[PDB]
């Protein structure tokens, strides 16, 4: 080991050129040869709106089981730009390793010109491979940037430049082939977490609810008659919850729901409020809150504890 | 001379001291609210002879549709008035997007409507709504502002409303349109208008609402990993004749979604696939179902959605309206 | 027909690799399906080579070509570190509605991912559309339209540098259409009064930097040289310490004209009537300086360029 | 019972000697802290000096070797807290809270920030999460770490944000949300000792620009400046006038540092241009760090390591 040992996972298509697809992938960027000894894993084949939190777990499952390896150094996972957040975030909490985990994504197709996925590739391969990537957290490249799992998200529908932490701001960044890591994130994860789910094949289940004007109290029923153990309320404001939303809050609380006030804003804190029903997120967005609530309700369904898990993770 | 501006006040005042050391509050027994706010603020008188109204008054997430129907035909009333030159709204800062994309859409007057809000209690220690008002006051007054669409003024900025959003759940800066930028800022009590929104509003909009008592049901769908169906079901059956989808990326659906998305296409809903993302264009993509945003946010989708289906359920002029407003 | 429309190259190409605009075009042949392209190589320099006197060609020379009927647009490669200065001179001096759309790349034409290739596409998708006339200049690049007169480098190395983050963009491209979002509220093009097209020099201008201890000796060092304006990159809203307070003084009384802009990399800098010299409005030092120097050639009168300041 | 937090005063009040109108112009502060107002100096930021910069380090150290002393607020001007407080930042020997404060608007302006900034400064300065962060900026419910932070807007109350490296921390409803650790040196695993020191190294920035003058480099030349801050054109780029200048500077021994105009991001390393490279620290921080280096080397290699490290 001297040029370290990198697996890059597919949960998808490749991200870059035109066999599985991450032997397309590593042909068609032969520079990452230079970077580190990679070896493909076709862990799965679907398009990242439809990757789920049973496959999620699976990979979570397999990456402890790489970095377990003594002749492997780091994993690189493509993923599909719309959710890697999530899974990127779910293995932020469950890999109980300091070895990197590097998500990389493409926001182009591989056969676009000007296609990001390339340098992208070549940037995660970089960060997983480099020995300073160590104790960071679930990382996700693309773009130059590095972002934490817990706090980036993709924050336009269609750009290169779609993922960012507004407040938090980027680990690092990758400029002329060499890695500037600037933040390491102030909360715990990884080998610090206490969610391990290497027992688990099924996650509870936990729906999101927009928070709008005339918001209909009838979405809380149906997610409650369909036995979810948490709500997560992606909603007005700092979690702001109208008299149609309150009440919904109300039924879900006497069935032992937990009930996760977030917000759709995009960022920033949802303060404490008594006043208000339910829990609150923190600065997690919706779909990471969402993560985290169903990894709560795994171990506990204590509003008390699972409140200072949102507030520590 | 000095313009004239109604003050409509839709909640509680954000302007306003309580009492602590010596001082006595300007919470007076009674006080409406309007009052409280104009009387909290005097250095408005300065800028325009003012006339507080007050409206409504609730917190903005429990603003309704049917409210900001009254509302549009509230202002209409007043800026068809030759005693106004312009109006200021004030809002709670949660739904006032929403809002304030309704009257963009629907006041048939060139006469600046300018919303203004607050994130800090007025009774808190440095709360922006004072010099809020006062900006909000001075951009109603001037005359540079007509024409251009409804503001939100707010931290010493102008906010189109077709393109302003909370972007953050606490901070004062948190109004931001990152891509499309402010049309003005206000700085050293001048306004520096910087961008005309190119897009149809007010005069040039075809959603007249002027007889309507009611307003189509939209509901808003979000996207994520293990996505249920049965939330596209629900709506179906509490009979919304839309829906947007407040979609993963650029508008992605699963299995899941695009079952329950064209259960409710069969029934005569249309689609309206939007993005959570907060930011950017929902591309065409006739492979997917329903219609695209544009780079119209859930909660302005919806709102724009509600007042096409006012006039239409036809999906291909519905999609022009979201190219075109 | 599709449109008609000219590139002009400034320096080395963006797409592809071997004139450098015959490669460009060459390199990305989607383009002949927006538009009918010739290439033209105006010069061959990085833009931190790039000058005034040369730009001063360029809008001279995008003028004669606008001039013609037969021609729609012009899209003009040039590099990333000045493109904001070319476009905003052009911006002024250029006397058509015709689209003008400066394009560029944060990635050499050779590199993995090099983002040339698109950012080309885009530029002369803008050029080619007739939404896109009466605009003022135009910078296209990582998808966006940038207005010339707001959009700036925001960043030493990233593709997504090019920000106007108070006011935004013009416009974005994505799936091979255009969404228009803006039309700046300012003066421009055919409404400019700047018309430089009988010129062959432009009066000379410097940018000093405001900090801490920043030194008189740079304001006489301008003066001894010749400068007909300063442009002062201020700490914060164009504030001057006792030293730069000294030299623009010493500046004004030798009948230079300053212009208090600011460092900070964005917003107003407001009249000051207590401090010397103008100030920028919402114009960085880059931009401030290049409304000077054209400003300079019809006034040195402080309240008329005032005026172009808050307007242009 | 509450710490116990200094605050110096480098200016006029932001709230309502400036440091005692401060205090009693915010009352709310004496329930967080056991406040000792203390005016250092009193000059607009735009007139800090680097002697004086010096002696407020020297100075805070003092109180932060004090066991009666948990922390220090330091209220300072907008328009260059950011090199007063990257300055204390390399030279503060103390894990102790060193939190600069300032305002947007005038005490008197309505809706003034000075108030809710004290507040939250102070509110930071007392935390004892606050430890070993390096020196904060407070302004706008926000932390930001005086290494990233930086005035990007000549006039408004939100100016204060490092784009790519985010805030520290964030204060919202009374209570501190941490964020990240600066992944950087400083405080006491500083190098920076400057305790001893009278005066300090002439470092001067010069603008890259479209027909950017060489002459400027000559006086900078002349005038015996011992660094150039290049705020430059792009990534440090250089005109081939400022190639020249940047030469005949080296000839004479200055150490010349590529920094950028652009606001924000990296200069890499490019052996074929000359002078140094600033990573990401802006030309005013560029400076700051440039003028301790040269109180302890002018070898271009350590002050390099200094640059990416610092």
């Amino acid at each position: 080991d001297k040029l370290p040992n990198i697996v890059i996972l597919a949960t998808g298509g490749t991200i870059a050129g035109s066999a599985l697809g991450v032997d397309t992938l590593i042909n068609a960027v032969p520079e990452v040869k230079k970077l580190a000894n990679v070896k493909g894993e076709q862990f799965s084949n679907m398009a990242s709106e439809n990757m789920t939190g049973d496959v999620v777990l699976k990979l979570s499952q397999r990456v402890n089981e790489l970095l377990a390896r003594d002749d492997v150094d780091g994993v690189v996972i493509t993923h599909g730009t719309d959710t890697v957040e999530e899974s990127a975030y779910f293995l932020h909490l469950t890999v109980k390793s300091d070895k990197p985990v590097v998500f990389v994504a493409a926001m182009r197709p591989a056969t676009a010109i000007s296609a990001d996925g390339p340098m992208n590739l070549l940037e995660a391969v970089r960060v997983a491979g480099d020995k300073q990537s160590r104790g960071r957290g679930v990382m996700v490249v693309i773009n130059d940037r590095i972002g934490s799992a817990r706090y980036i998200t993709k924050t336009n529908a269609s750009t290169l430049d779609t993922f960012r932490a507004n407040e938090e701001g980027y680990l690092g960044v990758i400029i002329g082939n060499r890695i500037y890591y600037q933040n390491r994130i102030d909360k715990l994860h990884t080998t610090r977490s206490v969610f391990d789910v290497r027992g688990l094949t099924s996650l509870p289940k936990v729906d999101i609810l927009y928070g709008y004007q005339d918001d209909p109290e009838y979405l809380y029923d149906a997610a409650i008659q369909h036995g979810v153990k948490g709500i997560v309320y992606a909603g007005m404001g700092a979690g702001s919850v109208s008299v149609r939303g309150i009440a919904g809050m109300r039924k879900a609380l006497e069935k032992g729901v937990v009930v996760m006030r977030s917000t759709r804003t995009g960022n920033g804190i949802v303060p404490p409020d008594e006043e208000l029903p339910g829990l609150v997120s923190d600065s997690l967005n919706p779909a990471h809150a969402r993560i985290l609530l169903m990894l709560a309700l795994t171990r506990t369904s204590d509003p008390k504890v699972i409140q200072e898990y949102f507030h520590t993770y």
